[PDB]
């Protein structure tokens, strides 16, 4: 599993409220979070299905 997948979500310093997805380590679910619009980390996806494709596999 890519080494960024089990990290907490990162809003960043931006002032936007873009609803992105992260893979939630504990639950094994794609979950929404508020993204500021800049300086993204890698556990940050445009869709639930993208989070699962990239992070969902052991």
């Amino acid at each position: 599993r890519p080494d960024f997948c089990l990290e907490p979500p990162y809003t960043g310093p931006g002032k936007a409220r873009i609803i992105r997805y992260f893979y939630n380590a504990k639950a094994g679910l794609a979950q929404t979070f508020v993204y500021g619009g800049k300086r993204a980390k890698r556990n940050n996806f445009k869709s639930a299905e993208d989070a699962l494709r990239t992070c969902g596999g052991a």
